[PDB]
This record gives structure tokens, sequence and C-alpha cells, in this order.
């Protein structure tokens, strides 16, 4: 019934637009409802990944290499930051991504272990447009990936008693 | 026409119900303004505090003292947490809050400066129902308020150079 691998975990979720505005954004989420389709679903399926499932606390993806996850996530947010450009900043569509690896377990449909809960925080924490990997998925993509990371230090996450060293890529901007 | 200031600044923004899922946002949004409106804008007019203003971010508040601020946040965690108890855990409401001090810019209706930017940040990284404040605001209310908190590391804040220390209170 299932199984243990090794694996590439992206998690990504929308920043922005606080629902205590107490207002329905419509035109917002029309246009988030549109990049997911156009460029988000597709550049993870180019990828080589696979949906696993967006919940409450966003989606979850995963892949077969490290590579591919963080090209996948570096195609759609410099992506973003051209679609949006022509929009006023407060009022621009983005999205947070976390990427982690790990042993975890898959079984039917849904993954399990630290490693996916440590790429969901890492989400989280993101900044909005840019990506966010754990310090194992950076030492293995640095020299595979011309874009820049920083350190950005120890984080602690829930349940998890190691803290975990994440290192950040923002866009040019 | 402008002013300068000390006050401990709270910011507060839901947690969850990510829009990756597409549902139908009419239905969270009512009970959010339920509870905005029922318990939450008062507790901070209880405690003195004052809404400042809400936006893409969330809302901010400001209070004259720490140890008030604090006394909300705990307030309004603690109610949410009974307020939502009966509901299933995935379709309850919950809150992050973050609370800093600092010397800030008070003018026309907004706060300006770095120790807000510093509290928007702790209610960003804290966790939904819980409670963020920066060390100092921990140092100033650790002996006035017995609610544990737990370090939880430096914290790189974005355009600001020096880590700050963060604890996290969590309701059980």
């Amino acid at each position: 019934n299932a199984e243990r691998r090794l694996c590439a975990i992206l998690a990504a979720d929308m920043a922005g637009y606080s629902r205590l505005m107490e207002r329905n954004e419509t035109d917002v989420l029309n246009r988030q409802k549109l990049y997911r389709r156009e460029l988000i679903d597709p550049a993870i399926a180019q990828a080589g990944g696979q949906i696993v499932k967006t919940t409450g606390d966003g989606m979850l993806a995963r892949f077969d290499t490290a590579q591919a996850a963080l090209r996948c996530a570096l195609e759609i947010q410099q992506a973003m930051q051209q679609r949006e450009e022509d929009t006023p900043r407060k009022e621009r569509i983005q999205y947070r991504i976390g990427i982690n690896i790990g042993d975890i377990v898959l079984e039917d449909g849904d993954i399990f272990g630290d490693a996916v809960n440590v790429a969901a925080r890492l989400e989280a924490i993101s900044e909005p447009g840019a990506i966010c990997v754990s310090d194992i998925v950076h030492q293995i993509t640095q020299d595979r990936v011309s874009e820049p990371f920083t350190d950005l230090g120890l984080q602690k996450v829930k349940n998890i008693t190691r803290p975990i060293r994440v290192w950040q890529w923002v866009p040019d901007a």
C-alpha cells in the first residue's frame, strides 16, 4: 500500500489580500485562478512534477529531482514578476514558495513526513514573490542555477526539534 | 502636524483558507466579519488601543503600553480558541498576531516606521492562533504577564539589518 522515498517537495500559497479588508476580490481571485491554470499548473507538468493536493494550507507538489522543483519555482516566480508589472505594487498577486527534501512516505495520493512540514513552513516564511529552500536543497542546486540565494539563518519548525538553515532568492527587484 | 512616539504595535491577519482552493470566499468573509466586530474591535477598545487601519496586509492597532497590547492579543487568541472549539479543525477561523514596540511616526491616521514593519513580520510568521512578540516586548512584559513564551530564534526582517529575536506564545 505505502512506500518511502527521497523527494523534492514544493509548497506554494498566495500572498496578500487580507480577508480583513472585508471585501470579495473577485477580480483578483479570478486572476489567480488564471495564473494557476496558465502559468503554474503547466510549469509543474513541464518539469515532471505532480500536484499532490491543494488544501487550506495551499498547494503541495513533488518532483523527482531537486533541480526540477527549483527551475519550476523560478519559472513561475519570474513570469509572475512580468505578468504583474503593469499593476501597482500593493495590488499585485504574488505567490510564496518553499522547497525542501527528505525521506517522506507516499500513500494513496498523499505525502507524509517532517520533510513535508518543512516545505510548508518554508513557503510560509518566504517573502512574497520569492522562493525559500532548505539548506539541503541549496547544497544540491547552487551550481545548477545561475540565480543567487542568500543565507537567511535558522528557522525552528513546529514539532521539529532541529531548526533548518533557510536560503532565499528574491527577484531582481 | 506629524508626531513621533514610542508605541506598542499590534498586527493581525487571518490564517488559512488558501485561495489556491478556489472555494467561495463569501462564507468565510462573513465569519471573520463577525469576529472582527463582536470579538476583536471591542477587545482593542476595552484595552485602550486604537485601530489605525486595515489593508491587504491586515490590521494595525496601537496601544500606549506594552502590557495593554499583549493583554489584548491574549484575550483575543484565547477567546478565538473557545469560540471555535466546536467547529471542525479544518473549518475553523484563526488569526496570527505580532507585537513590537518602537519609536514610530504617527501622522494623519497612519503609522510609519521600522518597528511597524517588524510587527507585521511577526504577524506573518506566527503560528495560526498564536502570538509572536519581539524580544523588546518580551523583556518589558515577562514579569507582568504570566503566559509562557518560547524563544523562537533570531529572525531576519526584510530591509532591516539586525535580526530580531522572536518570542512565541501558543494556546493549549
